[PDB]
């Protein structure tokens, strides 16, 4: 299923996925296209900073949904 | 001056900070006092994940403060 990233600069990322996805592997296909790190990457849905252990369907993320990607230098 | 670091156990931090401090600083004194690594500190205060090269100072984090402390493995 397709699910969509925007940055915050307003450009659209298109993921092709799976709800048994885990963050981790989303944030592994954003480097496969972009070659973002993913340990710069920080996925936000629905109020929540997604953890890299659970799944898409685990927060209901479901096909036409659009994370919202925040890149870090350092923690935070 | 004197600001708090509440967790997710509920339990509380006393810091000895400066406005002039920047959130590196604080995480780096939250591992002096609590062996914490700063890449696993997550900061949080009104609404905003704190960066790590800005100051208390930028959020208008003062004395009697509370910041809210999230910890994490990996990026998320
Ligand atoms: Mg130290």
């Amino acid at each position: 299923m397709q699910i969509f990233v925007k940055t915050l600069t307003g450009k659209t990322i298109t993921l092709e996925v799976e709800p048994s996805d885990t963050i981790e592997n989303v944030k592994a296909k954003i480097q496969d296209k972009e070659g973002i790190p993913p340990d710069q990457q920080r996925l936000i849905f629905a109020g929540k900073q997604l953890e890299d252990g659970r799944t898409l369907s685990d927060y209901n993320i479901q096909k036409e949904s659009t994370l919202h990607l925040v890149l870090r230098l350092r923690g935070g």
